[PDB]
């Protein structure tokens, strides 16, 4: 494991929102952090 998993869009949503991706924990199937996820991150706290 070297390189976290999440689509592009994702990785523009959180870095627009200060959000990084390398910080979420998604669960997109294999664990693919989706718009759910950091809405979730933000949301979550």
């Amino acid at each position: 494991n070297r390189r976290v998993i999440a689509m592009p869009s994702v990785r523009k949503w959180a870095r627009e929102k200060g959000v990084d991706i390398r910080l979420v924990q998604g669960t997109g199937k294999n664990g693919r952090v989706l718009k759910e996820d950091i809405d979730a991150f933000l949301a979550g706290g």
